């Protein structure tokens, strides 16, 4: 990914610190690997707080990465939180015509979330995937706009 | 320690299951007071359905809003459609108004679950406190972001 | 509740008249007991039709009450109607900054809906609850905005 | 019981029917058309689309220049989750349009688990229900109601 | 019996699960070509989540857009929120821009199910072709409705 021009925002929640930090770390790695060593990084408490800050960043950034973890608890809370946050991320991308890379984990168990958080032992790095998605899409959009 | 003395906070709390709602509200006030806000705008409504229009009304004139209430599953699918609509209303408003909305609306299957989350002396969790900490920390973050432009 | 100064709209479906008529009657009684003797009352056939009428009422009233019933049938239709209507009522309340009391029942059985329609044998009066909801919240907003 | 019909002769009506599962779609359209004629509208604007996913955008086009729109079609659950997401988004979409355009949208989009359920709701000679008829009634009655309110 | 020669067609296709994505795109291309459109605008993105923002970009300057891709259920609820939110986004865009968006985003439980709907030699269905047909035929309908 050659992403040197671009302004990247990263919004990462903090609930389940270890997972969130590792999501952040993976997002940062891909950004750095793509020419962006200093993305705008912001932290929030939980996933619920992510949309409003992703919105704030999207208005002044070419791309934003949304990072966090929701693990199902005892109640239906999980279902309404995951649906609303994910749909909020879709809205902001459309409203602002800016890609929002979705690295917000929605898992039934902790081990699932750990297995996707880009730790040494993880099957996947969702932080990295979200960053690649945000950046690659922003480049494509910049290419489309720079025509006619 | 959150220092929010500069900020205007609205709190809307439903009244359906008053023991729980009152405890959610008490947990929110405490965080606010502990954060330097002794006098937030507090408004009561009947049930969860009523919360969003008032959250909007408050979000327009406040830096942060906390939405508190409880919906407990009964016999019918009513639970599902209320929880989903209210929750998405709270998301819509925060985005429309670029104002954090702390979600302390409990959506439980049983009453014991709600009580266990209401920040009563016996409760596992204090959802009103978490929803106030969420809203205030987010508003200070937004404030910081906007002071850079 | 003193709501004398407030303009109130009520939209009630007519599908399943035992249920719908009883919901409307419970809402009317709250409105009357709150000092609103002449609310704008509008009937529609089914629940799907309630949103566009609620929207129309909300634009010229201080509160609106939505009443009807969706009972689950054989197909997923129930799920998509209840969700879409319910979310529509939320949209309208927000768009118009006017409360919309939700008295649209969404039940699995007809017996559940009867038991919520505020007939003399009913455990609950959801028309009454929807009306108190809309009117108390309207007074609250009035107060806030003053 | 005999009850006089809706008089909607002063109204402009649009009808959009999809085509997937065409004998069912055609039957919905015919039931809707019957009710429109009975109500005084022999020439509604009738438009056909491929599937239910195509219904919203056309319903919107019609809603801008008509007093009522009828939305007709069929989704039958298949193998995959596609049914759920399609049904939800289409139904949501019809709700959004009615609000955006303050114009009623009569919902005759069947969303069934089986073909037999759809057939039984499509107003065929042998059908239990005529959801096309129902959807046309809803849109037209609601439209007259709105006109009545707007005179106030 | 689709004559869209005079129409502007945009196609967005994700990349995740290449074989299927590529076949979906070949299916839509073939339909466009047969309908008189030999140079559609074709954009590639990483995954389903990235489809709507690009579909929006194209819908603003095209008479029709085709959205193509595949989401296959894995271990967590991620599938349900991505599917609901993408499908809802495509519906939103079509309405916002009054421009048809053909939906060729597969949402499946299994890989075999996706492969069976991707328009491969032995596939039961050609969802790319179906999405292109949908978008183009609806585009013509709107053109007629607007004509006088
Ligand atoms: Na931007
Ligand atoms: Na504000
Ligand atoms: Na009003
Ligand atoms: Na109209
Ligand atoms: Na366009």
């Amino acid at each position: 990914i050659d992403a040197s021009g671009l302004r990247l925002g990263i919004v990462a929640s903090t609930w389940h610190s270890r997972i969130c930090d590792a999501l952040l770390a993976g997002a940062r790695k891909v950004a750095a690997d793509s020419g962006i060593d200093g993305p705008t990084v912001v932290r929030v408490l939980g996933a619920i707080e992510i949309p409003v800050v992703v919105q704030e960043l999207a208005r002044h950034h070419d791309a934003v990465v949304a990072l966090g973890v929701v693990i199902r608890g005892d109640t239906p809370h999980f279902d309404y939180v995951c649906n609303s946050v994910t749909q909020g991320l879709t809205r902001i991308a459309l409203d602002t015509s800016t890609p929002v890379g979705n690295g917000v984990l929605t898992t039934n168990t902790e081990k699932q979330a750990l297995d996707r958080a880009g730790l040494p032992t993880s099957a996947e790095d969702k932080g990295a995937q979200a960053a690649a998605a945000a950046l690659t899409t922003a480049l494509t959009l910049l290419n489309l706009r720079s025509r006619i």
